[PDB]
């Protein structure tokens, strides 16, 4: 139905319009959406309406990707080999910001995993946390995650912090679908359709996507739709410089690793499919 309704069952707000939902404005986010309207990708994203003021704050106005569905079940996932901006890893060697609430969060999964100095600390910086969360989850070697699930009634979980390897990750999708092989079919055919459009995407080859999820959603009635979302983290290439989106990662060269991600997503789901 709506994202609001299951909010109620903080970056989004209730749109006035019926199928629309707010998103606070970010400038990066406003830019990608504007230029992903006139994109190949324009169906693989929400609708993008412009920006309206409510209680003196900007916000983008979005289609609510529940709208057609009857009670959605969702799943996000966030997409890349490297899920923070390289401008991080410079302001953490020149000025680090320690985050306390950072060093809990990581002492908490892996006790071991903090150095003798961020003990001291008890603090890291954020680079040195995004990296660890990438390791520890399936992000560093199939260049994606599973964040979190959403049911209707309002049942969700994020527990999925240590879901690292192939077979994992399969039966998070395993459980997500309950044997719906209408709903896997159309999830695959969707994502085959979505790869397609980004190797041609003028829009992707120029851009670096760091932080963006595919959001998953069906219903009982067999309904299954997949959009990329979030275009906070995701800034275009100096001088018309092209990424491949597939290649390793290396300070200065600015890949992703989004397709990496894409190409081994669309594994597990057929390989879910034979099963
Ligand atoms: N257009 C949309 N329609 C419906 N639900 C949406 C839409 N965009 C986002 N959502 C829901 O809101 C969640 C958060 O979206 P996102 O764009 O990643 O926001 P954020 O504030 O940047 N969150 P995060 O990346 O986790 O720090 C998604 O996982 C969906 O459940
Ligand atoms: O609590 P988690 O999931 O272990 O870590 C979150 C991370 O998932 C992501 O939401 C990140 O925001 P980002 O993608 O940079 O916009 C947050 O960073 P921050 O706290 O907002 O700096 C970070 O904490
Ligand atoms: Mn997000
Ligand atoms: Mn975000």
């Amino acid at each position: 139905g709506s994202h609001m309704s299951w909010v109620q069952l903080g970056s989004f707000k209730a749109a006035g319009t019926s199928g629309l939902i707010l998103k606070r404005c970010s400038e990066p986010e406003r830019y990608c959406l504007a230029r992903l309207m006139a994109d190949a990708l324009r169906g693989c994203v929400p609708a993008f309406h412009g920006v309206v003021e409510r209680d003196g704050e900007s916000y983008l106005q979005l289609q609510d990707l529940l709208d057609g569905f009857d009670g959605p079940c969702v799943l996000d996932c966030k997409m890349g080999v490297r899920t923070y901006l390289e401008e991080e890893l410079t302001k953490a060697r020149e000025r680090p910001k320690l985050r306390k609430d950072m060093y809990k969060k990581m002492l908490a999964v892996d006790p071991e995993a903090p150095t003798e100095e961020e003990h001291a600390q008890r603090a890291v910086t954020k680079p040195r946390y995004m990296q660890w969360r990438e390791g520890i989850s399936s992000s560093t070697t199939l260049g994606f995650r599973i964040e979190g699930i959403k049911k209707a009634d309002g049942s969700c979980s994020t527990d999925f912090k240590t879901t690292r390897s192939r077979e994992q990750v399969l039966r998070v999708f395993e459980e997500f679908v309950q044997g719906d092989e209408e709903v896997l079919r159309r999830y695959l055919n969707r994502l085959q359709q979505i790869r397609d459009t980004l190797e041609v995407s003028e829009f992707f080859r120029r851009h670096e996507v760091i932080g963006s999820s595919l959001l998953f959603v069906h219903d009982h009635c067999h309904r299954a739709g997949v959009w990329l979302i979030d275009f906070g983290k995701t800034t275009p290439l100096p001088d018309g410089q092209i990424l491949d989106h597939r290649r390793p990662w290396e300070e200065g060269n600015r890949e992703d690793g989004y397709l990496l991600g894409l190409d081994n997503l669309i594994g597990i789901l057929a390989s879910l499919a034979e099963r």
